[PDB]
């Protein structure tokens, strides 16, 4: 027998960091990700990021999803008479004396990106009208439950290290198939193949102890590159571009 | 036997429609609602409407009852100081500089609409001081339980087609019942009749996953006939007058 | 055998509202309370006050914690455009074009206390970054769970009547301990010593009903004594002045 020599401990170490973080996200105390990315009129961003170690539910009022708004007040494009006359209108149809039937604050078009061990059968998405009933006009009518929403199978995944890691869904608000003045929902889980429940008798606690784990981050940037240089590269989301790169 | 003619196909299938509707507030996937209508000093109504599929718990701060407010900012009545100096005097007795007892963006009444399958037992609502701590004055005293905010039974149902399917509660914000400078907090859940929990261990998932499933909405009208002709009437929200017709 | 005199009925009565008092905050119906108290570059004090019967989970991004925000829009120190390149910069490193390392708006240090029966091991406080990404610069090593969070035994009880009831953690948001550029999440639950959790099967419907038990309370103060004079005494929320009173 013999033996003469190390190892090659360090690249050992190495391989076991590699597989550390490309499988953290299987871990409960890691992070889902869900990015609602607004593109707006001037070519800008809004993104919008919400965040969960297990679970996320979140809605957006069309003042929530234009700018400027309160959380993003960087732009000025109308008085407050011209807003609400605006916004008379996109509630009710003909009820608003606005000249504007789209406002510049309104996005264009949006991104949906979920990222982390989500479950991709929990993954809903649902753009309403500004009147915000769901999938109907009228209240008794509305419906909480669209197959149409559950958008896991249309979405496109975007690979890291050759592993589908993140999810992506796109759409424009120009009325065909989605709402000119959205309202937006959505929701993911992370994903859980066994048995126990994180919501069962002895999980529960965590996850409402952690429901608003983290707030819903805003950002405005230049245009998408800026974004790509400055956020999605930087902060190890994964990303789709307009020209269709994974970055 | 004889047999020369169709059933009235068209006919029959318009009763099951009519029972489709009225009978869809039985389904899970159907809507609870819950509005929030406040009466404003110039007599211009502003309504915030909350729903789920399953769960509503919501609480308003005075700063989102006013109007302007940050999602309703469509008036101006006072500068940034004045309206500090006047919300010091709200919270703390003679700790505010303000000259204004009240405020013109105060509400002077309220109106609060429980409609769809609704457990009635569930209804709570309770408008507390600005300085927001429940039944009492003091942090140690407060306590969460009232049977006063149980309010069920104090409402006044509004029916269509014969059937309760709405209830309503009002007051106003003279202090004398009510607080003159309100945050409001409600619950309502919908009705289960039957053994199987929403929150029990198989259901409480999609109760989660759907917490935030829609986003408030905040509507600003003239007045309520206004409401009445673009809110109410069109969306199919049960609704009473000042004059208490029932819409 | 001799009888001859009344006991003394009001003096009982008196020790039996003491200790009704005193124990209160043991009942699942009185409140535990969360304050995230912050010391502004004026001196003046922003005082954000959480609460609910029996569960907080919360989180705070950068513009909810400054001063002036759209909760408390009582001053005013940049334009639009200042603030938006100075966001940037905190965002992304050298992302922005601000002419400003620090904003005027943003806090110096933190009071963070929890009062009531609360459990200590569920006591939570987090300052994330700007960014937002939990112990990490990136999204998949990003993680939930850290000792140093969990802060019970690192805060400094206050005693009423000689009892532990309320307790305190500060900071400076200076970037050697805590981020200069502040993003705040913390959770705390009411203390359950027994076996039947407030999350199983028979009490989840409370919990949940009453998740947005009260809206969160924002309060600007001239300065601390101010506070004292006006809040922490007038409302019995135990608390920690910078000289190291108990008030
Ligand atoms: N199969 C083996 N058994 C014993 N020593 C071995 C063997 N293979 C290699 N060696 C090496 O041979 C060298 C001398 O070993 P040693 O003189 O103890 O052998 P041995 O006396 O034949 O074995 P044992 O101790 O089993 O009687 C040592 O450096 C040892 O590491
Ligand atoms: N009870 C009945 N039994 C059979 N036919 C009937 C009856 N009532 C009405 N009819 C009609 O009478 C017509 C002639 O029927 P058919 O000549 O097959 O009667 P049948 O020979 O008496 O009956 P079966 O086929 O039972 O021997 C058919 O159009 C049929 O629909
Ligand atoms: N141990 C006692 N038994 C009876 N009376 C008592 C006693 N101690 C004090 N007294 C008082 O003595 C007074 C007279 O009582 P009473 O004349 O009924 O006594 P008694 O006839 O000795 O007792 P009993 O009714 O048991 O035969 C009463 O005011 C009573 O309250």
């Amino acid at each position: 027998a013999y033996h003469g020599a190390p190892h090659e401990i360090r690249n050992r170490y190495q391989h076991d960091r590699a597989l550390e973080i490309l499988d953290r996200q299987y871990s409960r105390d890691s992070y889902i990700y869900a990015h609602l990315v607004l593109y707006m009129k001037d070519s800008s961003l809004q993104i919008i990021r919400a965040q969960n170690p297990r679970i996320i539910s979140r809605s957006y009022n069309w003042d929530q999803l234009v700018l400027p708004n309160y959380r993003i007040n960087d732009e000025k494009y109308y008085g407050r008479s011209e807003l609400r006359h605006l916004r008379d209108g996109l509630l009710s149809d003909n009820g608003g004396r606005s000249q504007h039937d789209k406002g510049m604050n309104e996005p264009v078009s949006f991104q949906f990106i979920v990222q982390g061990d989500v479950d991709l059968g929990s993954v809903w998405f649902r753009v309403n009208k500004y009147n915000n009933i769901s999938s109907s006009s009228f209240a008794m009518e509305a419906v909480s439950e669209r197959a149409e929403n559950y958008i896991g199978p249309l979405m496109r995944p975007i690979r890291y290290f050759d592993r589908e890691m993140a999810w992506s869904y796109v759409g424009k608000f120009d009325g065909i198939l989605f709402p000119c003045h959205p309202v937006i929902s959505f929701a993911v889980q992370r994903a859980n193949r066994d048995g126990a429940g994180l919501y069962n008798g002895e999980n529960i606690y965590k996850t409402l102890i952690r429901l608003n784990d983290s707030p819903d981050l805003y950002a405005h940037y230049d245009d998408e590159e800026t974004s790509v240089a400055n956020y999605w590269t930087r902060f190890q989301y994964l990303y789709r571009t307009k020209c269709d790169i994974a970055v």
